[PDB]
């Protein structure tokens, strides 16, 4: 199936761009979303976490207390292997279920570390969501509650903005009016539709 990889640095707003494609009927595969889905309230995976580490892993609303789980892994690195063994098969299975259930002309894959992990060959096209470096820092501080210095360190550990732009087939700047960004998405959607038809012929 024709696949577009959506990449971008921290704080770029990849998910708001991906949502626009989803609104146009595109199947969006996002491993971070799938990871949260497999531990949602009532899931067997969440129960396994609670039965091992305790009921404090479940908030009053039935959801995973993510900070408590991060604290457990921080104190007991051995528990990272147990968590991966529990969750990785579920994420892989749900990823494949969503792929197989798709009926859209192409798939949009949200890939956080495409350039870092050097995956810029497996998708048919690469779409980079770009913002200025200061915009990344500002948005990461707000969403994640980190210092500017922390945000700068994360940027240092990721591919450079220039590397991402260099690898991109298309660039969408997640800046300015939201309506114009949505219009930009619709323009790219048509491009991908025609490319998917070309590939199928
Ligand atoms: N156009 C925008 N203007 C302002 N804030 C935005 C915009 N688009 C997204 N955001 C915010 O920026 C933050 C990052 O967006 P999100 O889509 O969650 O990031 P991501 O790039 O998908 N993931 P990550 O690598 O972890 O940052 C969120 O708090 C969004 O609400």
């Amino acid at each position: 199936t024709y696949t577009v990889a959506l990449t971008g640095g921290i704080g770029s707003g990849k998910s708001t761009v991906a949502d626009e494609f989803a609104h146009l009927g595109v199947t969006v595969i996002d491993a971070d979303i799938i990871a949260r889905q497999v531990v949602e309230p009532g899931t067997p995976a969440l129960l396994a976490i609670a039965e091992r580490f305790g009921p404090q892993m479940i908030n009053d609303d039935g959801s995973l207390n993510r900070r408590r789980l991060r604290e457990r892994i921080f104190a007991h690195s051995e528990d990272k292997a147990w968590l991966n063994a529990l969750l990785h098969p579920l994420i892989q299975q749900e990823t494949r279920r969503q792929m197989q259930a798709s009926t859209s002309p192409y798939l949009l894959w949200v890939v956080p570390l495409l350039v870092e992990n050097r995956l810029t060959d497996k998708a048919d096209r690469i779409l980079v969501v770009d913002v200025p470096k200061e915009t990344q820092i500002e948005r990461t501080i707000r969403r994640d509650g980190v210092s500017r210095e922390h945000a700068e360190h994360i940027l240092a550990a990721q591919a450079t903005r220039e590397q991402r732009l260099a690898a991109a087939d298309d660039v969408i700047e997640n800046m300015g009016s939201a309506d114009a960004v949505a219009s930009h998405v619709a323009r790219l959607h048509d491009k991908y539709l025609m490319l998917a038809s070309q590939a199928a012929s």
